[PDB]
């Protein structure tokens, strides 16, 4: 089996999955939204309480797993509890990871090609006014993605983001063809260097921004200020909780098939939470150093909500390029940012689709080559949905990464903690480890981190279209069903052998 080469190519690789976009435009948002600073209250509770135990337990199986040659949960579910519904449990930690990766890519291309776009100068030049500002850039995003001009849910993009998304992926498969050490570990040694770089360059850059609509430290203002009133509101504790597993990337069983690299005896512990803290730091201090300091400096104070409010995709791709286009030399600016942003996602998009080559190896016994070629030639295929059906993107998230991840990762705590048992699952934890996990997270391991789980999947389910997404669910229920006959033949496969 594969392993890592160096304790940092782990961390870094580790770090590189769980460090994205969402890091410098999802998380500044979400913050601003729910009670600026108020909201690291809620925010570092549920990283205590909920994010740190869920990523040492897929530590825990990956591990555990990997020194048995099975990196994926159809495997590692049926070692924890031999059962035929643990093999159909463990499914969706091969279907979420897959329904995802067909989405991914397709948006880490944009990135690539607005780089591409703005470092040749192939940018909108307005023109005076805010909508003045955005529009030519509103419209240069929509050209690109094909955006719908009429009723039809068609989309229509252009041959340019077309073959930058087949370089994107032909990118992709450079990496994951040379491995996890020649390849995925080598790339997170050259990528979260880059990575950090591009990040204070700009971070520096921001805090000289200064316009007669304000200055970067009222956008530092503005984000940070503590509105602890809005921490009455559950919704704000809801939205901390489902970012804990957005940003850490729980519930992908993409930490569980890294961690399955790592050696049996080898520190887990410190490990993960070093590439959980390098993700933290990553979104509080360069990520909302950045994005929402520029708006606010550029547009004034006075328009913060209304920016925050506009989400943040418009923030990246349509607010951000708008404010370049009106900075000294930021033709280039506009370049390091969907750079930073290139990388963000493809040291995470390698990482998606190992689960998937880690099944077609392990349980399937292809060879690595073959392993990422059926695995990019299945994601490529997925992916033409969400290229051109309208709001495909938005129901396969809906599912995998809304429903999905959350539900998954309470799967994984009852099935390694409850059925496993929690004794067998606490020294598979702490064996090898550096430093040993707080005697006290024994119990939150076991009862709180579940029952957050629980309440979070009570009120998700409570709170919550075309018929075109009927096409979206067809296909997706379509993989889940394919998924679970691959799982089939790999056990059939086995009592032959
Ligand atoms: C974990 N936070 C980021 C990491 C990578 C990135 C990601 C996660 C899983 C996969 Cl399978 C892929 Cl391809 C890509 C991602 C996706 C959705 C939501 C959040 C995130
Ligand atoms: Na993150
Ligand atoms: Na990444």
């Amino acid at each position: 089996r594969e392993h890592w080469a160096t304790r940092l190519g782990l961390i870094l690789a580790m770090a590189g999955y769980a460090v994205d976009l969402g890091n410098f435009l999802r998380f500044p948002v979400q913050a601003a939204e729910n009670g600026g600073g108020a909201f690291m209250i809620p925010y570092i509770i549920a990283f205590l309480l909920v994010g740190i135990p869920l990523m040492w337990i897929e530590w825990a199986m990956g591990r555990y797993g990997g020194a048995q040659g099975h990196g994926t949960t159809p495997a590692i579910f049926y070692l924890l509890w031999r059962n035929r519904f643990a093999k159909i449990l463990g499914v969706f930690g091969l279907w979420i990871p897959l329904v995802v990766a067909s989405y991914y890519v397709y948006i880490e291309s944009w990135t690539l090609g607005f780089a591409i776009k703005f470092l040749v100068g192939l940018v909108p030049e307005p023109p005076t006014d805010p909508d003045s500002i955005l529009r030519p850039f509103k419209e240069f995003l929509y050209s690109y993605i094909g955006v719908p001009k009429g009723d039809e849910p068609i989309l229509k993009p252009s041959l340019f983001a077309y073959i930058v998304f087949l370089i994107t992926m032909f990118i992709n498969v450079s990496i994951l063809i040379r491995g996890i050490s020649k390849g995925i570990e080598r790339f997170a040694k050259i990528a979260m260097p880059t990575l950090f770089i591009l990040a204070v360059f700009l971070v520096i850059r921001v805090f000289l921004l200064e316009t007669p609509n304000g200055t970067a430290a009222d956008g530092l203002n503005f984000l940070w200020t503590p509105d602890f009133e809005k921490l009455k509101d559950p919704g704000v504790w809801i939205a901390a909780v489902g970012q804990i597993f957005f940003s850490l990337g729980l519930g992908f069983g993409v930490l569980i098939t890294f961690a399955s690299y790592v050696r049996k005896d080898q520190d887990i512990v410190l490990s993960g939470l070093t590439a959980a803290t390098l993700n933290e730091k990553a979104s509080v201090i360069l990520g909302g150093s950045i994005s929402i300091p520029a708006a606010v400096a550029f547009f004034g104070v006075a328009n913060a909500v209304a920016i925050a409010k506009a989400g943040a995709f418009n923030l990246g791709f349509i607010t951000l390029p708008a404010i370049f286009s009106q900075t000294a030399g930021g033709t280039f600016l506009g370049f390091l940012w969907f750079f930073l942003l290139f990388f963000a996602g493809l040291t995470s998009s390698i990482a998606g689709m190992q689960g998937m080559i880690a099944f077609l190896e392990d349980e399937l016994k292809l060879s690595r080559k073959h392993a990422v070629l059926w695995t990019a030639a299945i994601v490529f295929f997925s992916a033409h949905l969400v290229m051109f059906l309208n709001k495909s993107l938005d129901e396969m998230d809906f599912w995998a990464t809304g429903i999905g991840v959350v539900f998954f990762g309470l799967t994984e705590l009852i099935i390694f903690f409850w059925i496993f048992g929690a004794d067998k699952a606490w020294e598979e934890i702490n064996r090898g480890g550096i430093i040993k996990v707080p005697r006290i997270y024994y119990y939150v391991m076991r009862y709180i981190t579940p029952a957050f789980l629980a309440v979070l999947l009570v009120v998700w389910a409570r709170e919550y279209t075309h018929w075109t997404v009927w096409i979206t669910r067809f296909y997706i229920i379509g993989l889940f069903l394919f998924l679970t006959f691959l799982v089939f033949l790999a056990e059939r496969r086995r009592n032959h052998e």
